[PDB]
C-alpha cells in the first residue's frame, strides 16, 4: 500500500504555499496523504511510486512551488 518520503522545501514559512500545495496534491496523481509539515519546516507526501515516481513527486514541486530536495530517510536529534 502507499508509502511515504520526506522532502525539504526551500521556504516552508513562506505560508500560503502549503495551502496551495494541499490543493495541488490532494487532487490526484497517486497521493494518499499530502505532504505538509511546515510546522517543523518540511514536506512528507504519502503516495504510490508507480503512478507518479519518487523523483517526479519531488521534482514537480520545483516548477510550481520551490526547491524541493527529496529525502528518502529521516534522522536527527
Ligand atoms: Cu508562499
Amino acid at each position: 500500500n502507499s508509502s511515504k518520503c520526506y522532502i525539504q522545501v526551500t521556504g516552508m514559512t513562506c505560508a500560503s504555499c502549503v495551502a496551495n500545495i494541499e490543493r495541488n496534491l490532494r487532487r490526484e496523481e497517486g497521493i494518499y496523504s499530502i505532504l505538509v509539515a511546515l510546522m517543523a519546516g518540511k514536506a512528507e507526501v504519502r503516495y504510490n511510486p508507480a503512478v507518479i515516481q519518487p523523483p517526479m513527486i519531488a521534482e514537480f514541486i520545483r516548477e510550481l512551488g520551490f526547491g524541493a530536495t527529496v529525502i528518502e530517510n529521516i534522522e536527527g536529534r
